């Protein structure tokens, strides 16, 4: 085909970053994150009762003041590394970024406030494959290429740093002015899922860990970097990290000077700095920092996996292929 | 009549004002907003499950511990600018500043947790008209007009700034003694709500926003002075502030800084210099220090509306006119 | 008989206090508070809803991956000072410390975020007695007590402070290597619940409160050493702090002045120095520290009561008899 | 049967300043209450943009307001740091609730020093005629002639780093104040000065034995002396001059002397607290003390001067029948 | 049709270094770009860790690299704070996305002091090969040579304490300048030094009038000048020289003058913003400022050094073909 | 088959100190465990609320005890900062789990200066009878007679800025210390003293070749030394006295010597981290030393006095049999 689109996103707090699509016709305008990690489109609905408080705070679809919008119905639980929101499946026209799809995606009715009550977005964009949707419901990817307009079937994801543009996607290619040197591809370890083949991860100079290869989920969906508790914890000891409930955590002082953490995806070396990985807003001993790397445990459903994402995405510059099922890596300038 | 009274109200962090009341015979003893906004009243209940964790934090009310309770059941849900709170509806003798009124007010036994494991208050008393009532239920204010004792069908607040006296609201009257140089009353847009014209907000100097007249809500209830997402935005750009999810913030060395901001009601000019706006807890360049103005969007029953809350009044002394339907100023001392 | 046990805790911030057990016969591992204050033992469920964001956090007991779990199904509510949560009973094998017994216990499928999306343990381990235990389950220690195994029918608890050993409990006795002096036991009260009689409360130099005996529950389970609100309020008014809605603090340059409060059990005197109660990571004039002390009310059913948590036993090493229906505290060293 | 406070910012504890309104509608500004001086200044727009100190501040604006009335006589306003020049004009100046008509100058020219450190507009000066540049009567003997206020009196009230101060004048309020004042007595009139007879480091009479003279100036904020003076009172203090700023550490500090003001036959006493700028107890780092030297000229000054520090003590009260000054424990 | 941009860290903006590989798989470490010098250096394995510099700093370690090529001519190199010595050897530095083949040193001796400081482990010089140490073809000027860049030029931007900075080598990238530059030429090739026609602190040419040097140094910090010059703005600044470093007040910060490199025909200013370290506006505090004495020696210096200080300013390009350096304001 | 830990407090890194009782029921109190001294004093009830000292501490009351024991005898105790008056008398004073009977003093005399910054009540000496003003039989000698310890040793561990710190009275623990100590000998029985072979600032030995003094004070917060060998020290560090400490500037920290004390024919080594307070890495910040001159009289002093500064750093044994003090690492 030969149109080529973006959607052009926000960055909040290098934690979350976010787009705006257009349900309905007169459009309801939600934003949204647009995630790799599932394949199913959601949004808060107007039918959620506002005893969840997220419902309060995020805008809500009312369908009925929707011209296009078509009833479904069946109910649909979407279960996340991080909580489950759940709700019933719609239709109507959904416009990404210039294109418009009539696409099937839920309504949800039971959103949970944490962690929902701090997203600064609606719902979410899988740009997964027919393959992790629940419901077994045709994604917005597939619909798009079917409309036959992309000259490719491929999107890619620039997310920026922090304080212009905050990110940008772009379907059906790349935006080469935002990359360098070139790409390099990771094919698809098995296919319906953006899993990749991981070599070994090196703290310092040596492999700590991921040592006989492991899995690298590549997850625009989110914000930090992650393995299991256990080679997280592992990882963690050595850095010199510790563990505050949620996150790990430094001394500021100290944190300028954490050793670089690569990754070993097909014969290269993703290196990150250690201010690609910590959040330094201190330098000093008496205030703790904390680290873009985190212990999630997602399950043999695909998990045990290693998550790549923001941290990782901010970087590199990545786009993800449908013609020939691979991931591939440059250099985000 | 001639009787006047007022209740005697604790301030939390200039952002939560309450007093006192007693529902039952023998008295129970609840803390409670005095809220212009809203025309009902409740007070949690013991039959509320203690699942709802904000529940266990408050005091409930029992009524089978009341010799003069008196049976209702319909259910009633609350909605409001931030949060529901749903439960049933019963009658007991309240008494609100040495006046005893019987009054049909709910027992909620569904309290959200956010925002209401956050209250120091256990309920609400709505100083509204029976017109914003949920379930055309009627409101003290109405029932103690009725008992015919009040010189004056007025209440007046008065908010404290903070670290003696909280607040204080006086029933049939004003305390002369908190306010000077006259008072000034602007009438109500309609009436059975306290929403009053209002003709401009000036940043500094200009008229950045609410140039073609717009609407003003006075709420006691509310602490923060707010406006739609859009033209709070707007404002938010001019001073210079950024968003962290829910409120504004600025850099605090910039702080003592930030232009003065004008409310212009009934040829009258409030003025609210930066101070009385910011809350300064640091003059550093490294920490960020958060505004008293924030967005809430109140839908068409009332709003769009801005809303005038506590950040106001305790500026400006307000009384508020039964009578004669209007609201007016005078410059609290 | 002539088993000596212990677990071996983990100390988080001094504020939470976890060992490890294992239900189930290929064992499933929890972390878990051992608990004077409530007899009862639960865990998280599988059968738990993912839309409550604890149980998408804690790890879930799954039976039927269970060879030797075993039906019951009756609902159970557990009721806390802080948290109820609610689910079905179960039973299994459960070993602690190397000691393996079958019971009954509870599976949650209800677990309310706050604050158990603060925990880091996963469930709780009620130490207390048959009289206390909801649905009147027998409990873990009279359980293995009855396995004719221990040579008494003692547990003691040590507490450390924080950054080896974050606590220890030993089953069947006492480790001498970690308190000095002798022990002094205060005998229980009533018996069927951990209740001590407590002469008088010192602060300073005297008895502001407490003053004619009151009820001092020892509960290893909690944190913080509390009262009433009441004379909780008053101690506080003393020390000279506010109350930031859950605790109380003091500026920090105040800090390491405050006077030493005492606790007067049978003809000792506990004393705690100023140190022991305020968590100082700052000395401060400008930042806000708070204290290990706090309010809290626990109902006629066994309070009003003043609970010595953490604060205290971190200090003074408690055994627990059973033998004799006494608890003694010696010196932690 | 009146009285007016007006409430006060505290920035620092170094400047407290309130607000007023010139003009018809009134166009607001941050001052500063001055027993310092007797003239009522605020920026111009006719000041030039060229002064960053007029470029950054608030300027007004004669036509935006309906009762402004011209007058052109230009005006220097030299004080103890700091000239500015301007020209007089008219107009109606609410203060509190009160509304009065009253001659302030409009400045066309500020300094940056001191100024683009101000974080109000202006001065208000509660000070004699006699101390008015220009006998241009000041704003409390144009009030106490409407006839409301309920006493030729005005105190002040000023917070510790909440309020932050209020005047009130007209009278006083016992909120804010412990016990019952004591009065010492106008040394002459025409100006806020009184008689002190000894500055007691410590234990012993050390200074200003045999009397020397304190103005009382609600617009400085320090307790200044002269140079010298303030030397040998440090040097007894144990503090020694940085760079700016004399200084003792942090540790030290709860350590220090008292200094007693002698003054009207009652000793007034201030604390290490009460002096020393406490960022720390830090025996690590070194803490500023709030007591300044300023040596002032030969009628005013030489005088000792006792500013916001004096004042965060013990609360003031200006009186113009009696042409007295009285002091009660700050609360 | 090339451009290769390299993100930039921003270390107090006193240091702000980026990254490159040396070698195959590339061995990746935190460089300096400098304008200052002309030779790319990293740390040995063959480094003694006797040098804590060199134990508390990445080594390149040669055969874990197969380009590596031998060559072992040592080299010592002095900059104007710091001697480190080394020896030349042979691989592959990946830039940006560019690939190049260079002479680097592997430095084996590091003084503690100054660079147990460093954040980075060394140094990528932007200067001619006139100023190379051992007259070793510069980084850009190989690069320069593939063909591939789109222009002889090269710019910087530096973050206020994000991103951090960039370099573009082959152009300039404009979503961080405004406004169009003017060139200031190259006084003679083999530097990058310009002539600087008067520095005017405040308001008239105090100093440098008259002629004199600047450098334009990407790495360096502050801006420098020779000790005396710097005596005589500083006196001017009002600053005075606490123990090591000038300081001046929290408060005084903001009243401070501005000071105007009049250079190439423009007047280049700064402010108070632009030059003090402003970690408060507290009265009760003292603030440093980021200019510099630097006495650098007799071809180069003596010389003023514009460094990161002035670059923070304006954003920079660096220009081959022309042999000239421009200025647009830094955005 | 005894032992007795008592924890301590950490105020600063520069006072700890822990508790014990006086009295029965037991009056509890906040001490300093030094072996500095040989005298055990808490204030007195009897002591002047005119001595804010004393007026903030808590004070013995001894007729709110049992088995209090007049003996009134007049004690004065000069320390080498700050003389305290008193008088003798009985009691038991419980400390870990022991319970003794020992002869105190009650202070009625407490300097502000020191005292004032003082935050725990008094002292305890664990030092001998010789340095025991009134020769007065000390605490541990006391508790030695009692059989119960199981060694005529006591150990201290002070932490960085958790625990504090602990002593254990009759031994070691391990869990404390890495390694297996090495004593260094008792230049002479009396004291806490040994002898020092040479303290060499970074490389070379600089300073006290060819032995002098080293009392080890459990008691002092530094590292002691005389003013001039101080000065030579420091001169060395290139730190330089600001006003009160010496100083050397954040960044600069981690670049500084090491100084290792050759003692006992061992060399005990400090580092930067060690000896210099970090409140910053900030280039734009001064940093203060944890090294002190402190000149001693002429028995005693003149001598170098190995404070918290080295205990810190090594955990320390006092050993009575054998009048020797031992030190491995800390941990
Ligand atoms: C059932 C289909 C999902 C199965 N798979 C997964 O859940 C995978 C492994 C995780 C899924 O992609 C995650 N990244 C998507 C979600 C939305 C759950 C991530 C997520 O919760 N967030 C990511 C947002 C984000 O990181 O944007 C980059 C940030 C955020 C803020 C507040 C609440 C949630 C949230």
């Amino acid at each position: 085909g030969n149109t080529t689109s973006s959607v052009i996103l926000t960055n909040y707090m290098d934690t979350q970053y976010y787009g705006e699509i257009g349900i309905g016709t007169p459009p309801q305008t939600f934003k949204v994150v647009f995630d790799t990690g599932s394949s199913n489109v959601w949004v808060p609905s107007s039918k959620c009762s506002r005893l969840y408080t997220a419902c309060v705070y995020h805008k809500l679809f009312d369908a009925s003041d929707s011209s296009s919008y078509k009833h479904n119905g069946t109910e649909l639980t979407l279960r996340y590394s991080t909580g489950t929101v759940s709700g019933f499946l719609s239709q109507d026209i959904i416009t990404v970024g210039g294109i418009t799809v009539t696409q099937m995606f839920g309504e949800v009715t039971e959103m949970p406030a944490l962690p929902f009550m701090l997203a600064e977005f609606d719902g979410v964009v899988g740009m997964g494959f027919i393959e992790q949707a629940i419901g077994r419901v045709t994604p917005i990817f597939d619909n798009i290429i079917s409309q036959g307009v992309l000259k490719e079937d491929v999107f890619s994801f620039y997310y920026n740093r922090d304080s212009s543009l905050g990110g940008q996607i772009v379907l059906g290619g790349s935006d080469p002015q935002h990359y360098e040197g070139n790409f390099h591809y990771i094919n698809l370890i098995k296919t319906g899922v953006w899993q990749i083949q991981m070599k070994g991860v090196s703290v310092g100079s040596s492999t700590l860990l991921c040592e006989d290869g492991c899995l690298a989920l590549v997850d625009t969906g989110a914000s930090y970097i992650s393995g299991s508790t256990s080679s997280i914890e592992k990882l963690m000891e050595a850095l010199g990290a510790k563990k505050r409930l949620f996150d790990y955590v430094v001394k500021c002082n100290e944190g300028p000077t954490l050793p670089d953490i690569s990754f070993h995806l097909g014969g290269k070396e993703y290196t990150l700095t250690s201010a690609d990985y910590v959040f330094q807003e201190s330098y000093s001993s008496k205030k703790l920092c904390t680290l873009a790397i985190h212990a999630m445990d997602i399950p043999p459903p695909t998990g045990p996996t290693w998550a790549l994402g923001a941290t990782f995405i901010r970087k590199f510059y990545t786009e993800f292929d449908r013609r020939n099922n691979r991931i591939g890596f440059a250099l985000a300038r």
